[PDB]
């Protein structure tokens, strides 16, 4: 059916997103280490890398919202309705993480440790919020792949 | 002169290689964390990322040898001889790191932890040896770029 | 089921690997022609292409082992054991080819043809050994799939 193609694309998107999230986590940890070690050029590179993966996560979140809305049209189900609401909250949260990472990038560029520390801490907290949303989404998708 | 262009290309290669090495370091640290935490699927992702960066380092290390070989050909004396010798030892070490990382990746996929740990720890040690040569090469090239 | 997902991903990986293997074979033949003709810059280009394709084959071979390892966990039988054993031997052989190509690429960059030619011919032999295992694995997966 159409529903099966959409679910297959969703599965591929969430698989790719999970890899990107791992890359984002690695870059973020490397930025934390460079920050603690006072290696400003390393920190700049790793913030740029984190931002790149963050932008990709943002795009996977967009694509997930789009695909779930498509699924609701061709295969109505309160579970797909549920996944879409989670996916939309995830999209809001990753965008908020991007904004805070951008603040951290600008603060590092300006050499403004006080703004940097607040922004970087908020980024980490938003990442955790989003990871919690991502896991709910994965389990809703599993409950959808078995219907 | 041909020499100016070559030294220029070399500085660009080494700057790109340094970025890649930072990515390889972040992925290696993330693999170590996944390994400690027993998160096998995460470890697989990070090992694949490390292998991809390591392949890119290998390519840059090849290009560096080729460029220094070319620079030596536009020299009537043994001036670039030492830079080339360093770069060839760097390449040898980088390729040993690559082989050893491959052994680690296979051992992880095979679920052979004894082999994995031995190879992963060897890879880390080869990376530090390679880093010593990389920095030595950069210093030698500064002493050539003055003209 | 999980089984059918794994088997479909495996079929896709092996189809992609087969194309990469064809690309590797063509680059290897082009490198041999450039070597015989004495065109060192062409040889460098083709060796770099070969190395890139080889790194991709290495990754697909790792993915194939991981997928068959997963399948054996879900159905612990002899056919799953057989397929995994073949895939692990394929991976070993591919990594041996990869290390041998590394030796050849470095020798060509170092201007050491005696080492290059020996290693290049070793690489070709290992590639043909890997092809034997690759076709054996395809035959084993027919017994695992159509079922
Ligand atoms: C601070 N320790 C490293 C770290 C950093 C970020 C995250 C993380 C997970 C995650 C899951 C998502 F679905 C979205 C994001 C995001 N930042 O958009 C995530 O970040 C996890 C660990
Ligand atoms: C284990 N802590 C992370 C880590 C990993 C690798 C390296 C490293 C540096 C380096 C420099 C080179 F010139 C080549 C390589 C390489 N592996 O080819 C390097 O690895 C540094 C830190
Ligand atoms: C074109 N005449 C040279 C030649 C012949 C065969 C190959 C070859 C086949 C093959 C199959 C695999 F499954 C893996 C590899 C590899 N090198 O990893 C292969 O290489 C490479 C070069």
């Amino acid at each position: 059916s159409d529903a099966q193609e959409i679910l297959s694309r969703l599965n591929s998107v969430l698989e790719a997103a999970w890899k990107t999230i791992l890359n984002l986590a690695s870059a973020t940890d490397a930025a934390e280490k460079a920050y603690k070690e006072g290696r400003e050029e390393d920190l700049a590179t790793y913030l740029d890398q984190a931002a790149s993966y963050q932008s990709q996560v943002d795009q996977y979140a967009v694509e997930t919202v789009r695909l779930l809305a498509e699924l609701k049209k061709v295969f109505p189900d309160e579970e797909a309705d549920r996944a879409l609401q989670i996916a939309e909250k995830l999209l809001k949260t990753v965008q908020e993480a991007s904004k805070t990472l951008d603040t951290a990038v600008a603060a590092a560029a300006n050499g403004d440790e006080e703004t940097f520390a607040k922004a970087f801490n908020q980024f980490v907290s938003l990442g955790n919020q989003a990871d919690t949303l991502f896991t709910q989404l994965q389990r809703t998708l599993t409950n959808l792949n078995k219907k």
